[PDB]
């Protein structure tokens, strides 16, 4: 039962030394606690301008935007109108190579279609180029044994997963997910009118921020979500408590989302969302964020069927961009959470070890 004041001290001793130690310009922190947020903002979003870190400056999520993918196709199955046993050149039927038989949406989703790239080639301009690169694509492993984390596998995924809707993929985020949890201020493409809450991002002492990609079938999801803390709180309670969200099928793909569907270590990868059961030592989520081993092709266990949303689970996803590091965590079986947004990309293993202090404190 700690107080407010108790958890204000525990962030600000925690966030404080982080910054200092990784050099970082500012940071926008939200702790779920007792059913609702609360913010603790730090630093400077633009340094040139000295704006200061506020609860409406956007910053860039990078590949935690594939937790919004994850659960806007959760949604579209829950419609009737993907299957993640579906093949994928269900989808696509001018992909023919036969590589891809036996390769399904779940494949696709979850990283195990067989060795599929980290990223799409630059050579990839649009999309006659884009199903020669998956037609060309020859696999190091059978479907369904190994995951390689790729932003051309997931990637994919969300683009096929739209189709049916008639939707393209921003529009499909914003009507069917963004709008209903009340996200207003969580865009692919800032309107120049929010511009002003933008942070930049800093690399190297150098102010940066994103990029645009070559139009294309993902060229939204390549640009990536930019929000701000108060958003991405109201994002980690819909998936820490779906029980709270009225659309019949937001909700299931909430829970889709963070269904085992394969067991890698001590890992279970979920659409977008990665979990660990709970309680796990601080060390093991720790050296899991390491690179060497998050981007490692590793063997993968089966959960057939997917198992659905585990109580007890620590549910994570870090992201970053060339000027931003960001990191979301929960434990819905203890209704606690937390986002930490920064505007430079510090060591992934740094992010877990502070957010675990802090949540370890409300345990
Ligand atoms: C997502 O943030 C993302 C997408 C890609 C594709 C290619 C290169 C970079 N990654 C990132 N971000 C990073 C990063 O630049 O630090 C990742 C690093 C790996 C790691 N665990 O250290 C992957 S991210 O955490 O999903
Ligand atoms: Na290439």
């Amino acid at each position: 039962p700690v107080s407010e004041k108790q958890l204000a001290e525990v962030v600000a001793n925690t966030v404080t030394p982080l910054m200092k130690a990784q050099s970082v310009p500012g940071m926008a922190v939200a702790v779920i606690y007792q059913g609702k947020p609360h913010y603790y903002t730090f630093g400077k979003a633009d340094i040139a301008a000295n704006k200061p870190v506020t609860p409406q400056t956007l910053f860039e999520l990078g590949s935690i935007s594939k937790t919004f993918t994850g659960v806007l196709g959760g949604d579209a199955i829950a419609r009737g109108e993907i299957s993640l046993d579906d093949p994928v050149t269900r989808y696509w039927p001018q992909l023919t190579g036969k590589q891809w038989q036996g390769i399904r949406m779940l494949d696709l989703a979850t990283y195990t279609a067989g060795g599929l790239p980290l990223q799409v080639p630059d050579e990839v301009t649009d999309n006659a180029s884009l199903l020669r690169f998956y037609q060309n694509w020859q696999p190091q492993w059978k479907p369904g044994t190994t995951r390689l984390y790729a932003n051309a596998s997931i990637g994919l995924f969300g683009a096929l997963a739209v189709k049916p809707s008639g939707m393209p993929y921003e529009q499909a985020m914003t009507t069917r997910v963004l709008k209903p949890l009340k996200l207003d201020h969580t865009w692919i493409n800032v309107p120049k009118a929010e511009e002003a809450h933008y942070a930049w991002g800093y690399r190297d002492g150098k102010a940066v921020r994103a990029v645009r990609v070559s139009p294309g079938m993902l060229d939204a999801q390549a640009y990536g979500v930019k929000t701000n803390v108060q958003d991405m709180a109201n994002w980690v309670m819909a998936n820490m408590a779906p029980e709270n969200v009225a659309d019949a099928s937001l909700k299931q793909g909430i829970a889709l989302a963070q269904s085992r569907y394969w067991r890698i270590g001590s890992m279970y990868q979920g659409l977008g969302w990665e979990m660990l059961n709970w309680p796990v030592e601080a060390n093991t989520v720790v050296e899991g964020s390491d690179s060497k081993v998050a981007l490692a092709p590793l063997p993968v266990a089966e959960v057939n069927p997917p198992a659905p949303p585990v109580k007890a689970s620590w549910v994570h996803k870090t992201g970053s961009t060339g000027g931003f590091g960001s990191y979301v965590a929960f434990i819905p079986e203890k209704q606690i959470g937390i986002v930490m947004l920064a505007n430079t990309s510090y060591p992934n293993p740094a992010r877990v070890e502070a957010a675990y202090h802090i949540l370890e404190a409300l345990q």
